[PDB]
């Protein structure tokens, strides 16, 4: 529940609403088109945390909890939880306050961890900004707290876009004026009751860059847990500073080299490799930002290709990143959703296969992630070392010495040719035996200490002292 505590974790990020169902129907239709809800509940996921936790996550994200519109608006349901009015009660589709309570807890059970979402720039509401009933909003319920009615037109005026309200006039999204303390105070008041009432180990707080900078502090520190912040920008400039002013925020600066890199089999590597560089030097710490490349404001991963190959790459990449891997329900069953509502797909849809392709990978590069930790306290503060590119490769060093875990990761696709990777700058003895953990072969570093990678299939490559191996059960 620590900032420390969290650099260990990684996170499977789901839509409560599209997870699982009470009643665990694989078969319940759920149309993204529709926008509705589609019965997924806090129940359901319980039900299904062997599931989560078998691909060796440490934590799952949900989307918020505060109830919501009630509405069916024209945009739909709020089923993806970020149109609240309530803060004080919880939306009812996805069951009790004992039911919310009864998740943190199986999952504490299990060693893992509850992170929640949280919004704190704005309510929602049906219908037009000028005719907004303030009167509806628990606990907020004057147009005195909520700043003057306009729409964020130029991103660049950052003025507005913290003053000037989300979203248009047939959903509309009541900016708080989270500038004056009657807010601030009630904020900082429920958030910290929030993770009190059920025990929330950590907090993703939506649409950081809508409030203003020295609003977060007293957040964070009124949730005393870790708070990961979505400021969407791709600008390191931009979103790094906003650790200046909370824990982590999710990793958007590497999030497009990282997508484009992989989406096609002529991606550009250099961009990957140097904005690695960026961010290691420049936001504050990026042991504490959470990786990614798909979520629910994006279009999926597979939307953009679906080869098999690349898709390892990237979960690779993820898992084995600096900071929070963040993988999003869906991911791991290749699912091709575009822009939202269609990167919304139900997951018990998918029949949740324990054996398909991207699950077992994501489970060997957790397992590798996580028992690396176990024998190496440096592992998550040893900033992502990029060790090596060529023009569909790239090859990274994370890990105290002798102990590193080493990555190459390739573009060539799943049409690869075979061939063999002389890797200089891995950092291993001559002769030392390697084990490359997600498909269970051994490498030998060999006389000048470059090691000999062998590249096959466009496959991801994950190398780690063998010897040191001894205990686990990784590749037995
Ligand atoms: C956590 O639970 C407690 C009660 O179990 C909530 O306390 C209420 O808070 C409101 C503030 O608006 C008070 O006016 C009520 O009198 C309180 N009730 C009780 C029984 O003490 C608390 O707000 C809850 N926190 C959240 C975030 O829901
Ligand atoms: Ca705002």
């Amino acid at each position: 529940a620590t900032p420390a505590d969290w650099r260990s974790q990684s996170i499977y990020f789901l839509l409560t609403d599209r997870f699982a169902r009470t009643d665990g129907s694989t078969t319940a239709t759920c149309n993204t088109a529709d926008q509705k809800y589609c019965g997924g509940t806090w129940q359901g996921i319980i039900d299904k945390l062997d599931y989560i936790q078998g691909m060796g996550f440490t934590a799952i994200w949900i989307t918020p909890v505060t109830a919501q519109l009630p509405q069916t608006t024209a945009y739909g349901d709020a089923y993806h939880g970020y149109w609240q009015q309530d803060i004080y009660s919880l939306n009812e589709n996805y069951g009790t306050a004992d039911d919310l309570k009864a998740l943190s807890s199986a999952l504490h059970e299990r060693g893992m961890y509850l992170m929640v979402d949280v919004v704190a720039n704005h309510m929602g509401y049906d219908g037009a900004g000028s005719s907004v009933d303030y009167s509806v909003f628990k606990p907020f319920s004057s147009q005195d707290y909520f700043h003057p009615f306009c729409f964020i037109q130029n991103y660049e005026d950052q003025t507005q876009v913290e003053d000037c309200w989300l979203g248009d006039n047939t959903v509309s999204l009541p900016d708080l004026d989270t500038t004056k303390d009657v807010v601030k105070n009630e904020w900082y008041d429920w958030v910290g009751s929030l993770v009190s009432n059920y025990s929330i180990d950590g907090l993703r707080i939506d649409t950081v860059k809508h409030v203003q900078k020295d609003f977060w502090p007293g957040y964070n520190k009124a949730a005393g847990v870790y708070c990961i912040g979505e400021v969407l920008d791709g600008d390191p400039a931009y979103t790094c500073p906003y650790q200046n002013v909370m824990d982590g925020v999710l990793n958007y600066p590497i999030y497009y080299p990282l997508l484009n890199a992989f989406k096609s089999t002529s991606g550009s590597m250099d961009d990957l490799y140097n904005m690695i560089n960026t961010v290691k030097s420049d936001c504050p710490d990026s042991t504490l930002l959470g990786t990614f490349v798909e979520n629910h404001d994006n279009p999926r991963f597979a939307s953009y290709t679906n080869d098999i190959a690349l898709a390892k790459n990237v979960a690779a990449f993820i898992i084995l990143n600096d900071g929070i891997p963040i993988i999003y329900a869906g991911q791991e069953q290749h699912y091709a959703g575009g822009n939202d509502p269609a990167n919304r797909e139900a997951t018990w849809l998918s029949g949740y296969p324990t054996d398909s392709e991207l699950y077992k990978l994501i489970a060997s590069a957790n397992a590798i992630r996580n028992y690396a930790i176990s024998k190496d306290t440096g592992f998550v503060t040893y900033k992502n070392w990029p060790i090596y590119k060529d023009d569909t490769t790239i090859a990274m060093r994370k890990g105290t010495d002798g102990s590193q875990i080493v990555t190459i990761l390739s573009n060539k696709g799943a049409s690869g040719d075979s061939y063999t990777l002389s890797l200089s700058g891995a950092g291993y003895t001559a002769g030392q035996q390697l084990t490359e953990v997600i498909g269970c072969t051994t490498v030998t570093v060999g006389s000048d200490g470059n090691v000999p990678v062998p590249m096959a299939g466009g496959l991801p490559r994950v190398l780690y002292p063998t010897e040191k191996l001894a205990g686990s059960k990784i590749c037995s």
